[PDB]
């Protein structure tokens, strides 16, 4: 399906009529909904044309002026074509991306007095490796291993490649690691390894390193091969194997164990960061929870890896954020703050300053933050360098501000850089680029988008929680995808902004918290002592903390859900699709948690209409004695035991939100063991595999969805066996895919592999560096200096 | 010789005193002369140290504040080292250019607020072929032919060659050239060449192309292989050789003959251009003369090459400059003016406009011309494309403005770009880079030097008139060299500004004209109408015409000078050294043409104060009747015969300038057969082979100069015999190097060979292009919108 496919000139009046329908100038820029809408009638006059339907449904946008229509097609994930067609004589003509963007720029902001600067990464990226198939997008590291090992295999030469050198350039706290001297060769190294392996063969496996150490030093080995002798033999045999005939599995496993990761530096400069005073501050969401739940697992794995290799040194993680004097109550005024559940992890707060600074007291929003970032980055470099012994081994950027500071610092210190955007707004606010001048005052998107572009191009690897975050779906463009080509009129045009097939992209999903949410079938950890309390809240009555509706009749199964009550999550729509279809009304009861239940005056916020719609929907249908509505926000421990309590007896969790980005709570539920019916739109699509790990449901189809629920409830004498099929499938799904432990081993390996790639590919990328740096200085710097005006 | 040559701690007392003598802080920035001064007193204290003299004489500059001295050392041509010495405990420390330039920055303008932008062309040029020996600089085309053929060999050994495709892509005036089919296939072309050749064997030499064309066309061949069968044979044989085994000479000979070039665009937007009338106007000069005496030669050559290949089209040359609606007494408001002496060569004039423009009527100085140039370039592009049939084949820029325009124009059109700076002022004005802030109001160097860097990097080849214009001397850095690294405070820093060993640099030296300056010995062509007028200029006297000589020495040898009366042309030095030496006084008589003088102003103030010293030195030492003097300006056709007259009756020319970049005067003198005594300082060093083509004199020692001249006058019978040897020496040196015919042959080849190098090397250069385009948009554009306020 392409420009050739408008050969739909077989029915010419159809195409002509369609273009006419579009051309009526209401909006000259149409998105999908409009573009598709116009298909139906034409769809009467004249004909049907499944081909034409295919085409139109693949249109991302169009720009109509004059007798000219400029189309952007997206036939398959991450592939775009551009064309323009003449209203009267209808000949599809292929366009370059520059041509199409020039047209959009003209139609929107008018003919130009000066030539636009086109930022183009194409020349810079030409020649570096790319994934080929789009199903593969999001596992870079695999591809990268195969490329690295394939390339490395021509060590039939002086090899190999630089692995022998690379092995020598890491030292932990001044102590040289893996090799006493860098002799290179590889005939030498092969021999030393051979001798060492020989000696080892004659010692007991359990000989500790401190015995091996001096005679290993003679053979040219510094420490870090292992703790005992078995592990030394394992590691060295790995290297022997790679030096003989390198392979991707072997090279990954060996790289993964090099004791090079000691010091982490994580950037999150926006918001009020802090511990547990969170949940609802300005610019603070589960933003905090990702980082906090991660660093615990991270620190553990760091320690385990180093331990196994016999390096005794204690790892350190610094979460750097802003020191705000003006907190006054929350910890945000506190420079060093130790993190819970962690030995050497510390929050390090740093002040914003003026050029003379001058500590700059009050909180600043993320949209205003840009002018402070370079100064902040200098300051952070100083303080973080001082709190660690020296350079960090890895720098992890968070959101757009964190990624930018990561960029600056990482170029300054020469450190492997990982970016985590968590989200990129350019796609969520459609047309915020072409219309950027509209939004500069509130949103400040010129600064933020430029920062974005700079950073996704500067990173060594890029972590994302979902595939969709990167390349989207067949339907929707993905978040990074949005940056491949775009226009900022009066600023610049970007083409080749990001290569979705670059190996830098890795999906590493979060998971857990496994101390709170875990399976109902766990022998040890369940909190039995809250179970009486759980049953109070559910099956008993009245109002003391918000309620009510007193099911009684509870021999029946249970349908459970919990969320912030508001419109994305669509609780109201759940209670609603439960209202009609008396089949599942009679088949099961319904529990709801999260809510307010009488907003009062004074205070609340936002929706509150969700409350009115809830009480209203519950008054109608006679929903009490069926549905228990609880308006507490609960508690971690409590929530966890509750999920587990819904399993036994064989209950289910249903969240029909409209769209969920990642969907943490789906994971929490699944981790609990209970079968989950989740949104079809966003993360849950990837998280649950339908009728193995759980079930997909359409929110807007809830009428029909209600009858999927009842069907699961029937299923072999009131659903004993299949419920357990889904339960175990869910458990297995979480265990195999979404857990902070896997996350952390993956992350710890990635830093190693990508540090090596950086080590090899480093020189070749220097032109890219100069280009990014010239952009930062001559484009970003002024944009952030236009703030503060 | 180098950094370790400050091992002079062998005598470190002298070193300490040299540093202390430097640190006296009369200046922070110490240049060459003031560095050499510091070695003489301290001289009589303490010691001598030849090693130290070597080291000091190789310093280009040093930067002093604090205990610390920073040194820039230039050991040999185009090779630099940088170091720092501590005043108290003195040990040398090797510095990178970046380090040295940073300190230069943070001293003169003081500590930086934010990080400087370092424009770095290094990663971009990495990989491109470059010369090795400094004595080879400016020879570029030769090196390039060697790389071209060297690479063509290995490519032709594998499947393909770009030579064939490149042969395909030039169709002069709509008709296909060299090849009928588009065949990319080398075996095929070998076959066709074979047949074609064998078929030419059967016809005889002079068969005109018109006859061969259809038989040739059955064979796959379009025209342009020759005018008759002889020549077609010749060039098809060249291609056959090349396709078998490439070699540099054959390759250059074949490239040299391709009918690629029918259209020149020569750019000179500043000054008042015009045919004649222009000497003395603002921004104008002999600047125009280069262009005007070049283009006849050029036009002729271009036509010839085309004729020989049997292509009949009429070539066009456009000299494009500014339309100034203010006549200002001139022809400068005329849009299209035919250059006289040429068949198709035209000055096309184009107005400057404002952003609504709105033609700007008034003269604008070169120093202020920056903001108009992009607008100008667009306008030139349109008008010129119209006036030529289409794209020009080569674009030549002149000066800084011309070169920036050519940069813009050539990137838009995809045309080979030649740059002629004629001079680059960064070395002319001391510290005008580091101090650029001072000089902005007058000079606007922030714009100039930026455009300079841009253009030097953009051009496909750079023509200069001498070696030193590029790389200078053992003492002097060159005009281009100075852009290699420099700082421009509050704008940027450059390193790797230009590579002097890049093959793009070619010395192509002009001369003559040649209807005017020609050998005194010619069978024809001489002007005898002038011959009585001549004698009466030297020999008559007093009040009947400009004064005051009265020689009266009939057969006495002549010593001729003709110049401006100003300080650096230095006529004062010549007359002074003439009076000072009695033997020289006895051997010849000194004739002088220049100044207006005649009375001191009226007219022509105020620098003609040199008339003071003129009369002051003429009356005392009792000059008259020894030395004639004319205040005339000498209409050129006359002066030509004046040179022709000063030989037989024999005489000499003397150009005792203090410094002379090229010395066109000298070229003219030698062209006329005069033995020439020319200044050692500047291009005359290159032009005259001493004691073959002429003699070099140090205008500083008058004793030795006049002595040398005398010694020349005393040879044999009084020089029958060695005046003639040098005279023929000059004649031959002029026909073998400086002639516009030679210039034209070389230009017309350079455009073909660099056209092919662009063709072949362009895709690899794309990252360099994007970098330069970003630099332009984000750096130049702003600097020139500052003007323009």
């Amino acid at each position: 399906i392409d420009t050739l496919a408008t050969c739909t000139q077989q029915n010419r009046d159809a195409v002509y009529t369609l273009l006419r329908r579009y051309f009526t100038a209401n909006r000259t820029l149409l998105l999908q909904s409009d573009l598709r809408e116009g298909l139906l009638q034409t769809e009467q006059d004249c004909g049907q044309s499944d081909m034409l339907r295919a085409f139109v449904f693949r249109l991302q946008e169009g720009i109509f002026s004059s007798p000219w229509a400029y189309l952007a097609l997206r036939p398959e994930i991450a592939k775009w074509e551009f064309m323009r067609i003449h209203q009267e004589h209808l000949i599809p003509e292929k366009l370059t991306i520059s041509e199409f963007l020039k047209f959009k720029e003209t139609v929107v902001k008018g003919e130009a007095t000066e030539s636009v600067l086109e930022v183009d990464f194409g020349p810079f990226n030409r020649g570096f490796p790319r994934l080929k198939e789009s199903r593969s997008i999001g596992q870079g590291v695999i591809f990268l291993n195969r490329k690295l090992s394939s390339e490395m295999f021509s060590r039939i030469e002086a090899g190999h490649t630089s692995l022998l050198h690379f092995l020598g350039v890491h030292a932990i706290e001044g102590q040289q690691l893996m090799f006493s001297n860098n002799s290179h060769d590889i005939h030498a190294v092969r021999n030393q390894l051979r001798q060492a392996l020989e000696m080892l063969e004659t010692l007991d496996g359990t000989t500790p390193w401190i015995e091996l150490a001096p005679k290993m030093n003679q053979l040219g080995f510094a420490p870090g091969w292992g703790h005992n002798a078995n592990r030394v033999a394992e590691t060295m045999n790995m290297l022997m194997d790679i030096l003989e005939a390198p392979s991707p599995s072997a090279l990954e496993e060996f790289l993964a164990c090099i004791p090079m990761i000691s010091r982490l530096l994580i950037l999150s400069p926006h918001g009020y960061f802090g511990q547990d005073n969170v949940l609802g501050l300005p610019d603070t969401g589960g933003q905090v929870v990702y980082i906090l739940d991660q660093v615990r697992a991270l620190e553990k794995e760091m320690h385990d890896r180093l331990q196994l290799q016999g390096v005794q040194v204690e790892p350190k993680i610094l979460i750097v954020t802003r020191l705000i004097p003006d907190a006054g109550d929350t910890t945000c005024n506190q420079r060093l703050e130790k993190v819970s559940g962690c030995t050497n992890t510390w929050i390090l707060r740093v002040p914003f300053r003026k050029h003379n600074g001058e500590i700059i007291p009050h909180w600043i929003s993320r949209f205003e933050i840009w002018p402070h970032l370079e100064i902040f980055a200098g300051d952070v470099e100083r303080e973080a360098l001082a709190e660690l012994g020296g350079h960090p081994d890895l720098i992890i950027g968070n959101y757009s501000d964190g990624n930018l500071v990561a960029t600056l610092l990482s170029r300054r210190l020469g450190v492997t850089q990982c970016n985590i955007a968590h989200a990129l707004e350019k796609t969520k606010y459609l047309h915020s680029d072409i219309y950027w001048q509209e939004n500069e005052d509130k949103y400040h998107f010129s600064c933020q988008y430029t920062a974005d572009l700079l950073a996704m191009n500067s990173a060594d690897f890029i972590v994302t929680s979902t595939y969709q975050e990167i390349a989207g779906t067949r339907e929707a463009e993905g978040q990074y995808e949005s940056y491949q080509a775009f226009s900022m009129p009066d600023l610049y045009r970007v083409i080749h902004g990001i290569d979705l097939f670059d190996p830098k992209f890795n999906i590493v999903s979060p998971g857990a918290n496994a101390d709170i949410y875990f399976p109902y079938s766990d022998p040890n950890r369940r909190l039995h002592s809250l179970i009486p309390e759980i049953e109070s809240l559910i099956f008993d009555d009245a109002t003391n903390l918000p309620a009510r509706g007193y099911l009684q009749d509870p021999d029946k199964p249970l349908i459970f859900t919990m969320a912030r009550l508001d419109r994305i999550k669509n609780i109201t729509g759940l209670v609603e699709l439960y209202a009609a279809s008396p089949r599942l009304r009679s088949l099961a009861n319904l529990v709801i948690v999260g809510g307010k239940i009488d907003p009062q005056h004074s205070s609340d916020h936002e929706e509150q209409e969700q409350i009115h719609r809830m009480h209203q929907l519950m008054d109608e249908h006679e929903l009490d004695q069926q549905v228990r509505w609880l308006g507490m926000r609960l508690d971690k421990n409590l929530a966890g035991e509750l999920y587990r309590y819904i399993a036994d007896k064989r209950g289910i969790f249903v969240q029909p939100a409209l769209f969920e980005a990642f969907g943490l709570t789906i994971i929490e539920a699944m981790a609990s063991g209970l079968p989950t019916f989740a949104t079809r739109y966003g993360g849950p699509l990837e998280i649950i595999q339908n009728n193995r790990s759980g079930f997909h449901i359409d929110p807007n189809q809830g009428a029909a969805t209600a009858d999927l629920i009842a069907d699961f409830f029937e299923k072999n004498l009131e659903n004993p066996q299949e419920w357990e099929r889904i339960s175990q499938g869910a458990l297995d799904r979480v265990a195999s895919r979404y857990t902070w432990k896997l996350y952390a081993e993956r992350m710890m390996t990635l830093s190693r592999i990508y540090g090596f790639w950086k080590f090899v590919s480093g020189l070749e990328r220097e032109e890219t560096d100069r280009y990014l740096n010239m952009f930062y200085h001559l484009q970003f710097r002024p944009l952030a200096n236009r703030l503060a005006h």
